[PDB]
């Protein structure tokens, strides 16, 4: 029983290996209660498939095995740094090698070696010292534009793609696809103006060959590629080598991690890491320290299983700590300014209360955010209170992600394609208005930080493909190209202006595109060369696309499909309808950053400033329509207006003697452009008798600057 080992086992103390004395010494602490005996096994820093020896550990407190190698080791060893190890843990006979949980690095992992040996089945932890590594200067972030949740402006990128693209070969001069490799794109994002950078997990993760982490996946594949989003953990201290310049070398991955963190710094930003604590790649990586412990289990004490390895059991004592020492060890090592948990809802309420506030007392503007689904596993018969959507109406610390605006502008599961608000399929109205107010539906949101506001993520189709396959038109008709692109920048838009956190998929600002352009894949295949995670995409008529294949889930997709791609991103003359709408996102940030009006930090705030004018039902507004229409007085007095005609033709906005006021705001957005400053000739807008008119597929957004306004009327 867990519980019982608890109270007898239960152990406070440090965990790991910590190397002293400029490398002299290390002290070694493994928590294995069950154990009979525990060696460590050391490996040569350079060739770490030889056993350089073995020294046996011995018994401490609650359960733990400790010991330290120094001068007297007669393993010919004068300094520990780069040498690696596992423990050799033997119970009634039988022998395993484990890794350490708290590993703070590892030796080059490559899971097509795991069947060879037992050393082989698990990685090689590294002893380090993080503290020396990197720029010795590291800090908290102090990021521009941010004071609270509600500030902040997320933007989701994985290490490799963000610099794959063998266009930008060219100008990169450290290796593709890295932590440094990174900070040379930097600059693109500070100028995007986002507060907070979302790293795909950058924790250690099983399947991968890091051995080839410098050639270029440029074949495009959909299944068995050796490219990996990192949801398959491996240890929750030691960073993956895969996006090292050297995953041979233990320490450069922390030099190079320090080096992106600061340099994200550097520019006014925070980073937030994904991290996957829900589950491990593989059962036995702790089902061989201590047997029938650390995972969820059923009441006969079998480990219960998720994405194919052990859920980990937080509510446990000793991976409660795992958690909350990972989560704080990072914080204080790496100086990052938040996390996001994967499968957030797997885990009890208490454990993400507690790390949030050990992350804060280390950083007191640290973030939070995680999938709340309703997903809670558990011990059999154990029933727990949850971290998920049902959460958020107790706490107002880690906010959740809101599908109830990600289906209802776009649709998500299940319907996933199924027509809604800026795709042609009309809405309850005052679904997606209480939705724009940090009101979902689905769950209650009694704090609009409570509430991360997306369209589109690392996982299902990009906001572009979900809008091609949506509205079912080609994009490579130049006709549908830039219909999808109208439709793109409205959806950003209602989100960009929406109350709560809005969170930005990486590529979301261009329009990012996961199509899988094989030329063989030009039109449908054979049934058994469909590629692995698409969907074919087709016309109102029936007819496949040209290379009707997307990829909706990239997990285990080539470069040729996850890249993020810089021309399409940057270059104007090649792409123009992109870069407009990258630029569109630009100055929609821009707007969100001149005034608190989109960011309101209460309920109650919102209630009073917040107000619907089109009301479902009146002057043309059905009931569930394609345009929504609202006002937001701001704290200062000035009005804001928020218009989204998502019709196909053009439409009006019924404004009388109650909004009447909005006829003399400047223009902060329309078909072309977003931005603080109001628009000297605003486009797609119309004003007429009984109010506002809409182009097609258009939005705006206005304000009323009380500055300018008369002495008298009053
Ligand atoms: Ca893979
Ligand atoms: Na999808
Ligand atoms: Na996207």
């Amino acid at each position: 029983s867990w519980r019982l080992k608890d109270e007898t086992y239960s152990y406070d103390g440090k965990l790991g290996a910590d190397l002293k004395e400029e490398g002299k010494q290390v002290d070694l602490t493994l928590w294995s209660p069950s154990a009979d005996k525990v060696s460590v096994v050391v490996y040569d820093k350079n060739d770490p498939d030889k056993v350089v020896g073995t020294v046996a550990l011995e018994k401490g407190e609650r359960g733990t095995w400790k010991q330290t190698l120094d001068s007297t080791n007669k393993l010919g060893i004068t300094d520990f740094t780069g040498y690696y190890y596992q423990y050799q843990i033997e119970r009634q006979g039988k022998t395993v090698l484990a890794l350490d949980p708290y590993a703070k690095s590892l030796a080059a992992w490559n899971s097509d070696d795991s069947k060879i040996d037992d050393a082989h089945k698990v990685a090689k932890a590294a002893f380090v010292d993080p503290a020396k590594l990197g720029p010795q200067d590291l800090t908290y972030g102090k990021i521009h534009n941010f004071k609270t949740r509600e500030d902040a402006v997320i933007y989701e990128a994985h290490v490799r793609d963000f610099t794959s693209d063998p266009a930008i070969a060219k100008d990169l001069t450290k290796p593709f696809g890295t932590f440094e490799a990174f900070i040379e794109k930097l600059d693109y994002l500070k100028d995007l103006g986002v507060t907070h950078i979302q790293l795909l997990p950058v924790l250690s993760y099983y399947f991968v060959n890091e051995l080839k982490n410098h050639e270029r996946l440029s074949d495009y594949a959909s299944s068995n590629s050796n490219y990996n989003w990192g949801y398959d953990p491996q240890n929750y201290f030691s960073l993956t080598g895969m996006y090292s310049s050297d995953p041979k070398n233990p320490e450069k991955r922390i030099a190079e991690f320090k080096n992106l963190i600061n340099e994200i710094h550097k520019r006014g930003m925070g980073a937030i890491l994904d991290v996957v604590y829900n589950h491990t790649a593989k059962v036995d990586l702790f089902e061989d320290l201590e047997p029938n412990y650390y995972h969820f289990m059923d009441a006969d004490g079998t480990p219960r299983t998720s994405f194919g390895g052990g859920r980990l059991g937080t509510t446990h004592h000793m991976t409660k700590r795992l958690l909350i020492d990972s989560i704080k060890y990072l914080v204080d090592t790496y100086k990052v300014d938040g996390f996001r948990f994967d499968m957030m809802g797997d885990h009890d309420a208490a454990s993400i209360e507690e790390a949030y506030k050990a992350a804060r007392a280390l950083n007191p503007n640290l973030i939070m955010l995680g999938e709340g689904w309703r997903t809670y596993a558990g011990d059999e018969n154990m029933p727990t209170k949850a971290a998920d959507q049902d959460w958020m109406k107790h706490t107002d610390t880690v906010a959740v992600f809101s599908d109830d605006i990600r289906n209802n502008l776009k649709s998500g599961y299940p319907n996933e394609g199924q027509p809604a608000f800026i795709t042609g399929g009309k809405r309850d109205v005052n679904t997606i208005f209480k939705n724009l107010i940090a009101q979902p539906t689905n769950f209650e949101a009694d704090s609009p930080g409570d509430v991360i506001q997306y369209i589109a993520a690392h996982d299902n189709l990009t906001l572009f493909d979900i809008i091609a396959q949506s509205i079912k038109k080609d994009p490579s008709k130049a006709e549908n190209y830039a219909e999808i692109h109208r439709r793109l920048r409205l959806g950003n838009l209602m989100v960009l202006t929406a109350q709560g956190t809005p969170f930005i998929h990486s590529g979301q600002e261009y329009g990012r595109t996961k199509q899988f352009r094989n030329p063989a894949y030009r039109t449908p295949v054979a049934e058994d060369k469909v590629p692995n995670k698409s969907h074919l995409l087709r016309d109102k008529d029936g007819n496949p696309f040209d290379y009707p294949y997307f990829i909706h889930d990239s997990y285990d997709s080539s470069d040729a499909v996850n890249k993020f791609d810089w021309t399409k991103a940057t270059d104007g003359k090649a792409y123009p309808e992109n870069v407009k709408s990258r630029d569109y996102m630009k100055g929609l940030i821009a707007l969100r950053q001149s005034t608190d009006a989109f960011r309101l930090k209460s309920l109650q705030d919102i209630k009073d400033r917040v107000h619907l004018i089109t009301v479902p039902g009146q002057n043309g507004v059905e009931k569930e329509d394609v345009v929504i229409g609202y006002q937001i007085t701001a704290p200062n007095g000035d009005i804001y207006a928020v218009f989204v005609n998502a019709d196909e033709k053009a439409r009006e906005f019924n404004l009388g003697t109650a909004f009447a006021h909005l006829r003399n705001a400047e223009v902060l957005a329309d078909e072309n452009q977003a931005g603080p400053v109001g628009i000297a000739n605003p486009k797609g807008l119309e004003w007429t008798e009984k109010g506002l008119k809409l182009n097609a597929l258009t939005a705006t957004v206005l304000r009323v600057s009380q500055n300018g306004t008369s002495h008298e009327s009053t």
